[PDB]
């Protein structure tokens, strides 16, 4: 990319808030991904967190969107992006690392960011911030909301 | 990482935290999966609050490594239940599992072994703070040897590759 927006960020970004809006109305985190395959736009999958909805301690919504996916040739993730509304903690960081997907796009990392977005960089990752106002508000509605549960989904 | 990092002191709850790891390799084996296994152990008084092992075949999850299976079989807990306990796991966590582990501040991971698989992950957690003792069990090296000559394939499926 040389910082170039892909082609298909844009739906990325957008099916990623779409996931998020359905956990916030499911009663869960407002967390969501999509992973999409860089070569020909296909979208591998889409989630959320199901903490709430499924009494789940590591179904972020990064690692509900990869459990979506399926199993994958190893290769397949070498050329995807994968899109989360909210900056990956540590756990859906590691994820994006073991599976060498080169790219994650990040709706926001004003209400939350872990030293995980650098770590990407340091692991060779591309990195984007967009700042996505949209995925900012309601991340913001429920951390006003629900304080503790948000502690309890990023382990404090 | 660093040139300082070094590896931690035995818990006198690992060997039961290992033994109930490989026990967990060892069914997710028979049940026709990859042979890791894991367990999470209050350091305090020795209670298991969950053990797991990876169900990428038995569940098709590209998720479901030993230690995230633990992890979800352990439930939904307070955070401050996390900060004084271990993680056993009977393979050396690879960046997922690592992240798993830190970013709920599971301060000790016990490693069943390393040979077979080891990840930038070890270290990160040394990096990180987190006490990482390797303890070079030749039960899970043998299962997982076993497995990775069996079925290549499904191993760099499940690391990736
Ligand atoms: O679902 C999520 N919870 C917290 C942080 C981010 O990784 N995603
Ligand atoms: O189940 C696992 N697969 C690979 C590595 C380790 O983290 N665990
Ligand atoms: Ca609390
Ligand atoms: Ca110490
Ligand atoms: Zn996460
Ligand atoms: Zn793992």
């Amino acid at each position: 990319t040389g910082g170039m927006a892909s082609k298909w960020d844009q739906k990325g970004m957008d099916i990623a808030y779409e996931e998020a809006a359905l956990g916030y109305k499911e009663g869960g985190v407002p967390i969501g991904g999509c992973l999409i395959n860089n070569k020909d736009g296909s979208v591998l999958g889409r989630g959320h967190n199901m903490r709430f909805q499924k009494g789940s301690a590591t179904l972020h919504g990064e690692i509900s969107t990869l459990e979506n996916c399926g199993r994958l040739e190893g290769k397949v993730y070498k050329d995807t992006t994968l899109y989360t509304t909210l900056s990956p903690c540590d756990m859906c960081t590691g994820a994006i690392i073991m599976y060498g997907i080169p790219r994650c796009v990040v709706g926001e990392n004003v209400n939350f960011k872990s030293k995980g977005e650098k770590y990407l960089q340091t692991r060779g990752h591309e990195v984007v911030v967009v700042d996505d106002e949209r995925c900012k508000k309601i991340m913001k509605q429920f951390i006003d909301e629900r304080p503790q549960d948000w502690f309890e989904d990023i382990g404090e």
